[PDB]
């Protein structure tokens, strides 16, 4: 199966979780493509992919509710071609804030609205992949069960 992991990371934690997931999922025997959202072009982004994993860290203040580069992507979700594609979301954040990883539900909500099938429960964790290998690895496993 072909998996795209697109992520937005401003201090590298979500980017870190994305690296790990690719690792874990490629060890499942799959072809994975890692994509920085700062380098992504929404238009037809999902073409050729069996599933798409979206990573977006949380930023409560100035930043309209999401990470920079992901916000520009998200806003063009309906150009991505998610209809009938497997999708899941993950994020790094901090519990000490009122809204912990609020972009996870949003991504699931939108993708679902566009004909996409959520295959795994949203990953909400703190720190990098090494901070919570177990949470990371449950997300990957869930994913691998639908591929
Ligand atoms: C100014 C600021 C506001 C933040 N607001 C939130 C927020 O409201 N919700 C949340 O879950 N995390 C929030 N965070 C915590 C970051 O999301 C956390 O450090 C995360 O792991 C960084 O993700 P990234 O390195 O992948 O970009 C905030 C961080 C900063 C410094």
């Amino acid at each position: 199966s072909k998996v795209l992991i697109v992520f937005g990371s401003s201090t590298g934690n979500t980017e870190s979780i994305a690296q790990k997931l690719e690792e874990l999922i490629a060890a499942g025997g799959h072809e994975v493509t890692l994509l920085n959202a700062a380098d992504a072009s929404a238009e037809n982004l999902a073409d050729g992919y069996d599933a798409v994993l979206f990573g977006c860290s949380a930023w409560g203040m100035e930043d309209l509710e999401m990470q920079d580069d992901f916000l520009s992507l998200f806003e063009e979700f309906d150009r991505i071609g998610l209809a009938g594609r497997k999708v899941a979301a993950f994020a790094s954040g901090d519990q000490e804030y009122e809204h912990f990883c609020g972009a996870v539900p949003a991504i699931e909500e939108r993708a679902k609205e566009l004909g996409a099938t959520i295959i795994a429960e949203g990953l909400k964790m703190e720190g990098d992949a090494s901070n919570d290998p177990e949470a990371v690895a449950s997300f990957a496993e869930d994913v691998l069960k639908q591929l």
